[PDB]
C-alpha cells in the first residue's frame, strides 16, 4: 500500500526545491510519499549506482575487501578528494567517480548487464558506455524502485554472495549514533537533463527498518546539501528520528 502526504512539500517550498522523498516502514509494508507519480519516475541513478556496482565489483573479485587501495591514476580532477588514493569505504564516502569506473571497465559490458537482470534493477538498460551508462547512458530508476531494491540489500536477498552484501552495507554507513543508524548513498546527475540529486538507504531504529529514496531537481551544486537536510525533516515530521 502507498500513502500520498502532501505535507511534506512544504519542506521542499521552503527551499524552493522540487523533489520527492519516499519512505517505507519495513515493519508495516506500507509506503509514504509527497508526491507519488515522481516516486515512480524514473531517471539516471549516478552515483547511487554505486550501491549495486560495488556489489558486483566485489561478488567478481574486482575489488578484494574493503581495504584494497585503489591508487590515484595522477589525473587531476575538479574533486580535490578524487585525486589521491581510495578504498571501497573513503571511495563512496567521497563519491570517486574514476574509481568506479575502472570497476566497471573490468567487470565489462556481459557481466554487468546479467547482473542488473539478476538484480531486477530499474529499466535494466545499461546502453551507453561500459564505464559512463550510469551517468549518461541508457539506465533508468525512479525513488520507488530504490527502495525495492535496497530491502532485497538489506535482507541479503540480493543474487551476490551474503559476504559482498554485508561489505557494500559497510561501506553505505553514513551515520550512526544512539538513536539511529543510516546506511545510504548519495547521487547527483548532472549529465543529462533534468540535473538531480539523490539520497537513497535506509534508517535503522532498535525495533523498524525505514527505507527512504529521495531524488530533487538539482539546477547547481549550491543546493546538493538540501538532499539530507529534506529528508531528514521529513523523518523527523514522522517522528523517526529526535
Ligand atoms: C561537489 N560536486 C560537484 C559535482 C559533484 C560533486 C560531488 C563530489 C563528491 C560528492 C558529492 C555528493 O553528492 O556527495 C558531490
Ligand atoms: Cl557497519
Amino acid at each position: 500500500e502507498w500513502q500520498e502526504n502532501k505535507s511534506w512539500n512544504a519542506h521542499f517550498t521552503e527551499h524552493k526545491s522540487q523533489g520527492v522523498v519516499v519512505l517505507w516502514n519495513e515493519n508495516k509494508q506500507q509506503g509514504f510519499t509527497n508526491n507519488l507519480k515522481r516516486a515512480n519516475q524514473a531517471f539516471l541513478p549516478a552515483s547511487t549506482f554505486k550501491i549495486p556496482n560495488s556489489l558486483i565489483a566485489l561478488d567478481l573479485g574486482v575489488v578484494k575487501d574493503e581495504h584494497q587501495v585503489f591508487k590515484w591514476d595522477g589525473q587531476t580532477r575538479d574533486i580535490a578528494t578524487w585525486n589521491r588514493d581510495h578504498n571501497l569505504i573513503t571511495a563512496m564516502k567521497y563519491s570517486v567517480v574514476p574509481v568506479y569506473q575502472e570497476f566497471a571497465r573490468q567487470i565489462g559490458e556481459a557481466r554487468m548487464s546479467k547482473m542488473l537482470h539478476a538484480f531486477d534493477y530499474g529499466n535494466e538498460d545499461i546502453s551507453g558506455n561500459v564505464d559512463s551508462f550510469w551517468l549518461d547512458g541508457g539506465i533508468r530508476i525512479s525513488a520507488t524502485e530504490q527502495i525495492s531494491f535496497l530491502r532485497k540489500l538489506y535482507h541479503n536477498k540480493l543474487h551476490v554472495s551474503e559476504r559482498s552484501q554485508r561489505i557494500v552495507k559497510q561501506a553505505m554507513l553514513t551515520e550512526a549514533n544512539g538513536d539511529y543508524i543510516i546506511r545510504a548513498k548519495t547521487g547527483y546527475s548532472t549529465r543529462i537533463e533534468p540535473k538531480i540529486g539523490w539520497w537513497v538507504g535506509w534508517v535503522e531504529l532498535d525495533d523498524n527498518v525505514w527505507f527512504f529514496a529521495m531524488n530533487m531537481d538539482m539546477p547547481t551544486s549550491d543546493g546538493l546539501g538540501l538532499r539530507q537536510a529534506i529528508t531528514k525533516e521529513v523523518l523527523k515530521q514522522e517522528k523517526i528520528i529526535p
